[PDB]
């Protein structure tokens, strides 16, 4: 009866949103915690593979269709979701409406009122982490990517929206300083989820952005 | 320079909604005027099949999921749709954004507001015919279907949020008497079109819902 937490991993590239949420899930289930691991895109699914070869560039969308299917790809796991939470198991997701939201509102005429809307009332996170990375430190981490959005340029316009959306207070955000090493990342990581884990038990399950 | 006039019809179940396109850009043409069909959906793309399989009941969809992609599959239409009406050529359209708010908003906990957004932004119709037909005039026009939505108690549903869309006066609107013959429909939807598309070539083409 006890529900799961739903935790989230935001951050810039390279910042390790994917090494800290395998590490993450990892540690709760050495500790006696039931977690599991996801992420977004979910590219399995039918409208996962759209997004797959939109984002290698095989194919190119539509903006608007992209975003949109984006969220139906968050969308179609909500089932799943809830089922999870509902039986007690933690997640610990790679990405969400978050990152939906930056990298359309990124995209020249686009507003960020118009980019949230098709995720409002998807299952709210109890914590959203977000992983901060000053450039320079980046660049020691590989070069850039051959993925579309893979580009400095853009990538900071997704920033600006990034942080427009952290002023939303109706949202459990935390700052997680991703320069230090891997190890290091992954204790303040771990030890704020264990935090959201605990309290978690105590309120239902929010739905995002009402 | 002149462009062309963006027309949807809407309608009942069994009003002639496709039966009336069609005679309508054939009737165009016939006189003169550059036309061309379209339909929602269009059922031809990649989302447009996930589309049909659902509607066919080939295949189970997640509501918003499902929803999103409905809105998908127009604006993935929307370069064809503008690059034609800036051409000088009529669009008649087979169902549009409203069909998409009324059946998904006819489900339960979805609300109009919710419903509207993924397509807030879409080309504007100049005019929107609204076929109405009498429930007991429907049933001599054939037998229900077997696809998802063909059954009397969600049609019902759908209509009172077409008539809640019908409040808008940011749109013109145009009922139309399905229930006469064929031809007397056609007259009537033909007449109304010719009006709109000489006045169209006065004012650019706007954003549906802002
Ligand atoms: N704290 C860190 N210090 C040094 N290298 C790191 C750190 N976190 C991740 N990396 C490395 O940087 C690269 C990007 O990590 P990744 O987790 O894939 O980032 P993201 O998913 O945020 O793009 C990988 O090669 C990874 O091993
Ligand atoms: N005005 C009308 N009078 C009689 N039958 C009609 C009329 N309009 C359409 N029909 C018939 O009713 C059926 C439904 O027409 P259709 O155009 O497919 O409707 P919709 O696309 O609105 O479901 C078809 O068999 C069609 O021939
Ligand atoms: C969830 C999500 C991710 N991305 C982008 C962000 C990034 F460029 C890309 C691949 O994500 P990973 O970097 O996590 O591989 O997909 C979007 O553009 N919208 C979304 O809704
Ligand atoms: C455009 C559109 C159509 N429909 C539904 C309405 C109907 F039951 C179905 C097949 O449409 P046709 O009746 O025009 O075949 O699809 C939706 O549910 N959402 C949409 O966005
Ligand atoms: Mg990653
Ligand atoms: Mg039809
Ligand atoms: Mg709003």
């Amino acid at each position: 009866a006890r529900r799961g937490a739903l935790i989230v991993l935001e951050g810039v590239d390279r910042a390790g949103k994917s090494t800290q949420s395998r590490k993450l899930v990892e540690a709760l289930c050495a500790a006696g915690h039931r977690a599991e691991l996801l992420r977004f895109p979910e590219r399995s699914t039918e409208i996962g593979k759209l997004l797959s070869s939109y984002l290698q560039k095989k194919s190119d969308v539509e903006d608007h269709s992209v975003h949109l299917l984006f969220s139906a790809n968050r969308w179609e796991q909500v089932p799943l979701i809830k089922e999870k939470l509902s039986q007690g198991v933690t997640l610990v997701v790679d990405r969400y409406a978050f990152s939906g939201v930056a990298f359309t509102g990124a995209k020249e005429n686009f507003s960020l009122d118009w980019c949230k809307q098709p995720d409002v009332g998807l299952p709210k996170p109890d914590l959203v982490l977000f992983l901060q990375l000053q450039l320079a430190d980046a660049a020691k981490r590989g070069a850039f990517g051959h993925e579309r959005y893979e580009n400095g340029a853009f990538q900071e316009r997704a920033l600006r929206c990034f942080h427009q959306l952290m002023k939303d207070t109706t949202l459990n955000w935390k700052m997680v300083d991703a320069s230090k090493s891997i190890e290091a990342v992954h204790e303040d990581i771990r030890v704020l989820s264990e935090d959201a884990i605990a309290t978690a038990t105590e309120k239902p399950l929010g739905e995002l952005w009402k």
